């Protein structure tokens, strides 16, 4: 007689002016926020 | 006589001005906000 | 008498200017907000 | 006597100048917001 | 004078017996490869 | 004077007994490989 | 006289008996190998 | 006659003008704020 | 006169009997492999 | 006359009876190999 009980909570996110908002398994490539060249 | 409850909880999110807002599972490839060349 | 309950949670997303707001699995080709040559 | 109940959640989205609001499986290919040449 | 050249690789991939091949953006339903229930 | 080139790359798949095979941008139904009841 | 070049490199996969194979962005629903009741 | 109960806890952000908000898993890639060559 | 570079590397994997092979970004969901009740 | 020049590396992975291979960037949910109950 188990009870399996999971709960992820309660998330709240404010954001402003946020070039990159979240979350990446894995990064391989490139994340620039500006390029300028010549 | 096992009872699996799972929840993903609440999520709220206020964004404004985000360039990238969301998760990514894996990235090789180029995520630039801007390219400037010359 | 197993009883097997998921639930994916409430999801309240406000967002303003957000160039690309959403979850990309696998990304390998080019995001790029802006491009200027020459 | 099992009982198998699935939830998706209620989700509620608000979204104002957004360039791409959206999940992407997999991406090869180019997602620009603005191309200026020459 | 500004040149932008972009290659998303070779990819080759080789599977036998795999439930799911493949990048998902985002899920929110069920992915069960199989389901025995009473 | 710019010049704007962009592949997608060379991409070969061999798949054997595979159940799902292919990207899926969203997933809020069900995906299961056999379902038995009783 | 900028010159962007990127590349996403050369992948290579080999995988048999794999259950789930891709990478997910985001996961909020259930993925179960195995689901027995009752 | 056991009980699992699990609880991620409340997670509240508050954030402005940041660069890159969130959990990188692994990190191979080039995260730049800004770049300028020439 | 600047020259912008990246590549991603050479990739190569080999798995076998592998339950879950890929990259999560953000996992609020559950993953079980055997789930048995009752 | 800057010149940019990142190479993410050569990565082999040799796996066999792995539950979970890959990066996770955040997780809140349940990572189980195996759940009996009753």
């Amino acid at each position: 007689d188990a009870e399996f009980r999971h709960d992820s909570g309660y998330e709240v996110h404010h954001q402003k002016l946020v070039f990159f908002a979240g979350d990446v398994g894995s990064n391989k490539g490139a994340i620039i926020g500006l390029m300028v060249g010549g």
